[PDB]
């Protein structure tokens, strides 16, 4: 289950965030670990279309090879915090599992400027028990975490030592189904 009210960031741009572009996952921080993905690869897409908010999401397990991608119009609770109920899709957007009432996540994004950010998510989906997990997300795949960033994530009181970092599994993304997927 999820443990927290994250914050949003004081002055959140929207319109910044939300511009169409893709945003990688560099590290993160699951607060309710099993025995993981230790390794793993996540990207999405955010951004307006046709003036519906919207994300494309992208999963990747480097090891096992299970790839899906995620298409959600987001409900918005307040500035920088959402609630987004999903569809899993192909990579052209095709539908594979429909919007179902239950499956939602939502997203608060806690710090953000032009090329880093740090979210917080809560998942829900179906019978599964999910907890909270937090993301340094970077515009450049290769990045490692600046900082802003780093700071952001002390001032959320979470040390950045525990985050797992994605980089050393050669994960490759498809930035163009990910654009794409936004208007589907
Ligand atoms: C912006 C960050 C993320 C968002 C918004 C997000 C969202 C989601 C959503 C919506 C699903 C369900 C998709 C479906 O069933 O169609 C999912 C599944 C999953 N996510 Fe993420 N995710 C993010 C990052 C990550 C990261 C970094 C990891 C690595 C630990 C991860 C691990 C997984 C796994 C293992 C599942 C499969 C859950 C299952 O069916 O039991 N996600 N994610
Ligand atoms: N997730």
């Amino acid at each position: 289950a999820c443990t927290k009210n994250a914050i949003a960031q004081t002055g959140f741009n929207k319109d910044k965030y939300f511009n169409g572009d893709v945003w990688y996952v560099t590290d993160y921080l699951d607060l309710e670990p099993d025995d993981v993905p230790k390794r793993y690869c996540a990207a999405l897409a955010a951004g307006t279309a046709s003036g519906k908010l919207k994300e494309a999401l992208y999963h990747y397990d480097p090891k096992t090879q299970d790839t899906f991608y995620d298409v959600s119009e987001l409900q918005v609770e307040s500035l920088g915090k959402y609630t987004a109920n999903f569809k899993k899709v192909d990579k052209n957007g095709n539908v594979k599992v429909a919007v179902t009432a239950g499956n939602y996540y939502t997203f608060t994004v806690m710090y953000a400027d032009d090329s880093s950010a740090l979210i917080h998510t809560c998942l829900h989906k179906g019978n599964k028990d999910l907890g909270d997990l937090y993301a340094v997300l970077n515009r450049n795949k290769d990045a490692a975490a600046g900082d802003k960033v780093k700071s952001a994530v002390s001032a959320a009181t979470l040390e950045f030592s525990k985050f797992i970092s994605t980089k050393e599994n050669n994960c490759a993304y498809d930035n163009d189904s990910l654009k794409s997927l936004l208007t589907k």
